């Protein structure tokens, strides 16, 4: 259980990590047993989460935080990604437990899934 | 891509099915290829989703909606379930595509983890 102010803190740090593009910042906010579900792929590790993040960031030329909201212990972040001149929209949901993200839920538009399945 | 007004209609239908009892409304909102992620388990297809949903709702003796919120194509519902005298907080995130729910993400309390394991297994 975390206070409203507690969740807002991680939110601002998650927001700063996305915009500035520092991957180490993102990873430090994840719990060691963080569960990441995105599309058909699922990841159990925190170190595995970092691997998939960097594997995505190596194709992304431009990151842009569109909007950020906080619902209970969830932090939602709308992100636009530019890959090969093309823009894509992703939705991230970070569920926080004890000051760190315990679960990450990412929505992927059908056209994005193609790219993820292509540029894999 | 769906308009803000189109996502709100689904939200109200979702909100209504929670403020009321029947899960028969939520299954009608599900896409045939819907993906439900609860705990470490994932459920694919409306058939498996309607099964998992029904089994869970049969364990719940009381439902209270704490809050509802819309964010892009995502519908968030904060709920309190009561199973065997004990009460648990949960969050439902419904991702909408073309008027139906393509993906459902369910967060549960750590204290509900063992209990959720018994129901689904
Ligand atoms: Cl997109
Ligand atoms: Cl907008």
């Amino acid at each position: 259980h975390m206070t409203e102010e507690e969740v807002r803190k991680i939110m601002e740090k998650l927001k700063k990590a996305f915009k500035q593009g520092n991957p180490e910042q993102i990873v430090s906010l994840l719990s060691p047993d963080v569960k990441v579900d995105v599309g058909n792929q699922s990841f159990s590790g925190s170190e595995e989460a970092e691997k998939m993040w960097r594997k995505l960031m190596k194709f992304v030329d431009r990151v842009e935080v569109r909007d950020v909201r906080v619902f209970e212990n969830a932090v939602m972040i709308a992100v636009e990604f530019e890959v090969n001149g093309q823009r894509y929209k992703m939705i991230f949901t970070f569920y926080v437990e004890n000051g760190k993200v315990s679960m990450v839920s990412i929505y992927i538009s059908p056209t994005m899934k193609k790219l993820m399945k292509q540029i894999l």
